[PDB]
Formats: structure tokens, sequence, C-alpha cells
């Protein structure tokens, strides 16, 4: 392929020995989840982000389908993969660092950083949603839209990331795969369809909302898209759960921003919008 085929050696010395201490403290984990550890790195005068993957064959299968999604999706709302190390002990895939790490940590102000405004929220949910239109007019579904994959680069541009269980309705599946907290029913059931990844993007709406994860178990509701009914229901109003953490946010783009998330959580599957309208809608709100 187009990209840099590093040697395992390279990455274990650019990340000092794959060092786990967090980088607050003076190494160079950045972050862990998606089969793997996300390490910070310097390659050539470049800092990048190095994802050491640890069943092997299923660690492999997401490691060559990443590599596949990246080789054919290339946008400003997508991450940008640089190359890959299958030499050593461990699959490795190397990326254009994103500075402002992700959606998730910025909304928790994760090691102290500001809370985003509401202006920045705007542009991240409309970035957000051109990366996801990019990824469904190439016939491709996420099957993992989530705060904690929507990376944040130097400019608070969003950057969709984690291809290592997209798709290239209608299909139906034994091997359920996703996060429960922002799965659509369908998805919860099997099903195989982009009309799923709308679902998971109004739970992201919610997050951008309220501040809030999408789960707390020490939370009432603990799933924030029953947030939904409450307000439905006339118990809470969308004003009660915008993030008190911001001093711009205008209660005319909070509820239109609100009426987008609310329709792409429609429980029916047909009945919520596309992509595309996600977009104009999100395009009018600013
Ligand atoms: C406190 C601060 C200085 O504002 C923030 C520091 N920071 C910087 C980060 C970069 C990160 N990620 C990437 O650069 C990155 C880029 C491309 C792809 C991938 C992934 F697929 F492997 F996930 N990760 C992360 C994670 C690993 C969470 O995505 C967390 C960070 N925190």
């Amino acid at each position: 392929t187009r990209f840099h085929s590093f040697s395992f050696y390279e990455l274990k010395n650019v990340t000092n020995n794959f060092d786990e201490r967090p980088i607050s403290v003076g190494g160079n984990k950045m972050g862990e989840g998606g089969f793997g550890v996300v390490y910070k790195g310097y390659v050539n005068n470049t800092t990048v982000a190095v994802k050491k993957l640890a069943t092997t064959e299923e660690l492999k299968q997401q490691f060559d389908q990443e590599i596949k999604v990246m080789a054919k999706c290339q946008h400003e709302n997508l991450v940008e993969l640089l190359g890959f190390s299958s030499d050593g002990d461990d699959l490795c895939l190397v990326y254009v660092y994103m500075p402002n790490g992700s959606l998730l940590d910025r909304l928790s102000c994760l090691d102290g950083t500001p809370p985003l405004s509401w202006h920045m929220r705007c542009k991240i949910a409309q970035g957000a949603a051109n990366g996801i239109n990019f990824l469904h007019e190439n016939h491709h579904i996420h099957r993992d839209i989530k705060s904690a994959n929507i990376l944040l680069d130097e400019a608070f541009t969003a950057k969709i990331s984690d291809f290592g269980l997209a798709r290239a309705q209608t299909v139906m599946t034994s091997r359920i795969v996703g996060t429960t907290a922002y799965m659509a029913p369908e998805a919860l059931r099997g099903e195989i369809t982009p009309k799923s990844d709308i679902y998971s993007f109004g739970v992201v709406l919610l997050e951008i909302i309220t501040g809030l994860p999408a789960v707390d178990e020490h939370r009432e509701p603990q799933l924030l898209l029953d947030i939904k009914e409450e307000i439905e229901d006339e118990e809470k109003t969308i004003e009660d759960y915008i993030d008190k953490k911001m001093n711009d946010a205008d209660s005319t783009s909070v509820e239109a921003m609100y009426s987008v998330a609310s329709q792409c959580l429609h429980e029916k599957k047909n009945k919520r919008p596309d992509i595309k309208k996600v977009q104009q809608l999100l395009q009018e709100m600013t």
C-alpha cells in the first residue's frame, strides 16, 4: 500500500520502549481501549500516535480491516494512517497525532483541559457528521460511533477514528459488536445498517449538549439516551440538561442540535434521518 512499513525496533525506540506510564507522569501512554494501547511517539521530526495491538487471528483481522479502510478513505474529518508494523512480536498502527485527544476526554476536561465552548462544540458536531457522511457515501458502516472515537486535532477539527470493525437494512451478524450505551436497538439484535451509525451519532450529540457520558452507573438515568423520554414526557427540559460548563450556549442553537439528536434517536430505523439530512440540519443550525 501507500503506507510506510516501520520496524518494530524503531517504534519501540520512539515510544520510550512502549512506556505504559501516562504522558502526564512522563511516560508515553495516551489511551487504551480498541483492542490495544495508544502511545505517543516521535518519527522523523513529527509527533505520532502508535497503537500497539494486544484471539491472535481476530486481532490480525482488525489490523488488516483498519489498513483496508484507511487505504480507501481519506477525508478532513477522518484520522490519517501513516504506517504500520507487522515484523516484531506485536502489530502496530501509526497515525498522525491528534493533539487534543478524544471528544470524550475534552467533554470530561480530563487532565485539566478547559471546557469546550458551545461555538467549538457546534464545529465538532458538524465535522463529525461530515466524516460519517464520507464513510456512508463510500459504502462503509462504522459500527462504533462514540465520543471516544471522535478525535480532535490542533484546531479542534473532529476526526472519526477506529475502523477495525467497519463493514463495507439488511444484513445480519452472529458477532454483535459495538458499545451498548450508543447502540441502536436493531444493532443490539445483530442487524448491520448505516441507520445504526445515525442512532449512535444522536447519543454523541446528547453528550456534546450535556457534557455527560453516555453511561454512568452512579447516575439516574444510567443511560444518557433515556433523557429523550424524560424531555418528551415533560418531566425535564433540554435547558435542565445543558452543560453548565459553558458561558456561550444560546437556547436557539442548543434546541436546534437537540432536535437533530432526537430525530437520530428514533427507535424505528426507517424513521431516522440519513447522514445527508443530519449534515443539512447541523449546517442550518449555524
Ligand atoms: C491533555 C492533552 C494534552 O490535551 C491531550 C493529550 N492527548 C493526545 C492524545 C492523542 C490521542 N490519540 C491520537 O493521537 C490518535 C490519532 C489517530 C488515531 C488514534 C487511535 F486510533 F489510535 F486511537 N489516536 C489520544 C487517544 C489515544 C485517546 O485517542 C489521547 C490523547 N491525549
